[PDB]
């Protein structure tokens, strides 16, 4: 197995996190405690070919998703609401994920993950017109 998305990642930048949560209707006090918890974002990925295991965690919370590119799966929005998700590739090293809520009305959300040439992992998370960008390095 050669060098791909696979590995353990630790966050180093986190731009527009608060603003994203606001759009997602999170009250001030929780946004701030959330911004605090985000400087300990760890991501572990196992990638085999087309197929992905991803663990995102902070000090007190973790979640795991499993998916194949091109095949619908379920997870939660950043705000916690369950959703149907679909991942597609965009270049050698970027995937994007459109999301439709299971139940109800809310902002259009989506995320991306990309591996840069300097070997950083870059996560984006979009709610409507607001885009949160997070940068990660190998652990």
């Amino acid at each position: 197995h050669m060098p791909n998305f696979s590995g353990n990642w630790k966050i180093i930048r986190s731009e527009n996190f608060e603003e994203l949560l606001k759009v997602l209707g999170v009250n001030v006090m929780l946004r701030k405690i959330a911004v605090a918890a985000a400087s300990k974002y760890a991501v572990e990925i196992k990638q085999e070919g087309d197929t992905f295991y991803i663990k995102v965690s902070t000090t007190v919370y973790t979640t795991e998703i499993n998916f194949k590119v091109g095949e619908e799966f379920e997870e939660q929005t950043v705000d916690g609401r369950p959703c149907k998700s679909l991942v597609k590739w965009e270049s050698e090293n970027k995937m994007v994920c459109e999301q439709k809520l299971l139940k109800g009305e809310g902002p259009k959300t989506s995320w991306t993950k990309e591996l840069t040439n300097d070997g950083e992992l870059i996560l984006t998370m979009t709610a409507d017109d607001v885009v949160c960008t997070q940068v990660f390095v190998r652990e």
